């Protein structure tokens, strides 16, 4: 049972074209980092599912997932699983999360299915943190539709200018259509490689390039190349609980941009 609360859930979603562990990493400390003192909803939107993972739910056979809730087989809260964490909730993604794929393009409304079976949820919770997959697919783009916030992850390298570029212009084409009504965030660069004091030229250059491609964003402290991440993630703990709190500030830096 869902106590509801005088909330007006803000959703925020981790959006990027290309694949990268970067959005996963971005949505579990920033959802564990939020879940300090609000609500948070994780929605697990990859089919891959690994946030399902990390974040130590599995889903059992006859259960309700990402999946049932997009094609309204089942009322929002319904999907919606508790987590360790008294204040943070999961609605999971499993094996056949990407038969959504056809229900949502065929649906004539894909971008805003998601933000529509959402609604009923808004006073329940302080925040919703989504994962989205990494590619432009139809629940790519539904993720996008339901977004108030959006924050684009981007590797700290050519590859990952590009993918900023794609998804801005996936962005614009959907804000054009109405799908997206809220506004961006900013970028957050990942894997940036430092060797000691100095900085990775190609990293340099390819953050400076985000700055030049996208003026008008905002380019948040970026999250260093490192393995801490993964083995935070691992054990299912922040990463100042696992020793390295410096690692962390990029995650707090966007969650005081949220307040």
């Amino acid at each position: 049972g869902l106590v509801p609360r005088g909330s007006h859930m803000k959703t925020l979603v981790i959006a990027s074209l290309s694949g990268g562990q970067g959005k996963t990493t971005t949505a579990f400390f920033l959802g564990k980092l939020l879940s300090q003192s609000a609500k948070v909803l994780f929605i697990d939107a990859d089919p891959q599912s690994n946030l399902t993972f990390f974040l130590g739910h599995e889903v059992e056979p006859s259960a309700p997932t990402l999946l049932e809730l997009i094609k309204d087989m089942v009322e929002p809260a319904d999907a919606v699983y508790s987590l360790a964490n008294s204040n943070q909730f999961l609605i999971p993604s499993d094996d056949g999360l990407s038969n959504a794929q056809e229900y949502l393009a065929s649906s004539g409304m894909g971008a805003v299915v998601l933000k529509a079976r959402l609604k009923p949820l808004s006073e329940y919770f302080d925040y919703c943190i989504i994962d989205s997959p990494p590619a432009r697919t139809q629940i790519s783009i539904a993720t996008i539709g339901a977004a108030d916030q959006l924050l684009i992850p981007a590797e700290a390298s050519t590859k990952g200018v590009n993918s900023l570029i794609r998804t801005l212009e996936i962005v614009q084409s959907l804000e054009k259509l109405g799908a997206f009504t809220g506004s961006i965030l900013g970028v957050i660069p990942f894997r940036d490689k430092w060797f000691g004091l100095s900085q990775s030229k190609d990293s340099a250059g390819a953050i400076a390039a985000m700055k030049e491609v996208a003026p008008q964003l905002r380019i948040f402290p970026s999250i260093l190349e490192s393995e801490r991440y993964k083995q935070a993630l691992n054990q299912g703990i922040l990463l100042s609980e696992l020793g390295y709190p410096d690692l962390e500030k990029p995650f707090e830096g966007v969650k005081e941009a949220l307040g």
